[PDB]
C-alpha cells in the first residue's frame, strides 16, 4: 500500500513493525485463504501482536463467510492476537453487527478505513 | 452484486438474510473451490435454508465438473440445503439437462440468471 | 471457448462429449492445480477416454513443473486416459522433448494448437 | 520473461537448464502457494541446484510472511538447493536483513533485480 507507507512515515517508520500484521480477505469467497492463514497463525513460532483484518474486496457476507469469519478470530483470539478489522462496505458493516463479528472483536476495534486502523495500531504499539 | 442490492431493496432488505447464501463457481476449473466450499459446509454450525450456486463464469463442463458439481450438491442436499443454479450459458445448459444435475436439483430451482434466482429464494424465504 | 464452439459445430456438437475432457495449467506455478485435478481424476467414478491439457498459459517449466507434469500424466494414463498435449510455446515445447514428456505422451498426440487437439480428439472419439 | 529470454540466449541457450528453477511468490498472502511449492520440492525425486526466489510482487512482509519465507528456505536448503532471491523492493529489502533472510541466504545471493540473480546463476551452473 501507498496507504501503508504514509502512515509508516507519519510513525518514523518505513516497514510494519514487528508487532503488527495485516490480511485481506479477498472477496466473498475468501475460505480457502481464512483456512491457510488460520494454519500460519496456528504454526508459526511468533505472533504479532496486532493483526488487521482488511474487508474492502469483501463485497458480501453470508451465514457461511460469517461463520468462517468468526473462527478464524476465535483461532487468533486464542493465541493472544487483538484483531482490527476495516474496510467493510455499508452491508457488510452492518452484517458484522448483526452477526456478532463486532461483539467478538469489540466496537472500538473496528474501522471504516484502513488507514485510521493502521494509525490507531502504529499508536497502540508506541504505547506498548 | 448490484444485482444483489436491487432485488434486496426490492424485498425491503439490505443485508442477505441469514437463510440465504451465495457462492459462485469461478471458471472452468472450480474443483478447488468446490472442494473448500464442500468442506466449509460440512464443518459450520448452522447452515443456510437456501444455496444458490452461480455458474456465469463456467464456460464449459467436462464429466469431471459435472461429477464434481453432483457431489457438491449431493454434500448440500444431505444437511437440508435447497440448491438453486443460475447463470449456466447456453451450452452448459443443455450439459446440466443431459448429465442429470437438472434433475438432481429440480427443474422449478434452475434460473436463467442470478437475479430471478435471487428473487425467488428472498420470496421462499418470506413465504417460510 | 470460441476455438471449442467452431470445432464442435464442425463436428455437428454443441458440447464437449462425455468422453472428451480439457484442462488448462494457468501459469508456470500450475502445481496447486495439478494436484487438485490429479486428485480428482483419481477419485470420480467414470473418466474421460481422452483429456487435453492446455499449456498454452505456460511460459516456462523447470525441472519441478517436469516432474510435476510427468507425475499428474502418469497417474491418467494409469486410469486409461489417453493425454494429448496442446500450445506449448516454443521453448517449453523443446523442454517437453527433451524431458521425455513427448514420449510418455506418443509424439503423435501433442498439437501446436489448441483446436488440432480438439478436431483430432472429437475425430478419434467418432471412429471409437 | 523476456527478462529469461534475453538472459538464455546471452549464454548460448534457448531453455532454462536443468540446474536452475525459478519460482514466485505472488502477492503479500503467498502462503499458500509456499506449503505447495515447499511440498513439491519435498517430493520430487531430483532438485535443481539453484532455486531463484522472486518478490517483485510483495508488497509487504510481516512476521508471519518472513517467518513462512524462512521455513521454505530451511526446506530447500536441507535438499542441498542454494537458493537466490531477487526484487524484493526498497522496503521488503530492508525487513529482509532486519529478520535475518539475508544471514540465511547469504548477502552474495540477495539481487535487486531478477535479470542479475539469473546471469548469476547461469554462470555458476556453467563453472560447476
Ligand atoms: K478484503
Ligand atoms: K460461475
Ligand atoms: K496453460
Ligand atoms: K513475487
Amino acid at each position: 500500500n501507498a496507504e501503508m507507507s504514509y502512515e509508516l512515515a507519519q510513525h518514523g517508520r518505513s516497514t510494519l513493525p514487528r508487532e503488527l500484521a495485516v490480511y485481506a480477505l479477498e472477496g466473498p469467497f475468501f475460505f480457502a485463504a481464512a483456512e491457510t492463514f488460520e494454519r500460519v497463525m496456528g504454526s508459526i513460532q511468533e505472533t504479532p501482536q496486532i493483526l488487521i483484518l482488511r474487508l474492502k474486496w469483501v463485497p458480501f457476507m453470508d451465514i457461511t463467510g460469517i461463520q468462517t469469519l468468526e473462527e478464524m478470530i476465535q483461532s487468533f483470539h486464542k493465541r493472544g492476537i487483538k484483531v482490527l478489522i476495516s474496510g467493510a462496505n455499508s452491508r457488510v458493516s452492518q452484517k458484522l453487527v448483526k452477526a456478532g463479528i463486532v461483539k467478538l472483536v469489540g466496537e472500538q476495534n473496528v474501522y471504516p478505513v484502513f488507514e485510521g486502523a493502521l494509525s490507531a495500531a502504529l499508536t497502540e504499539i508506541e504505547a506498548q
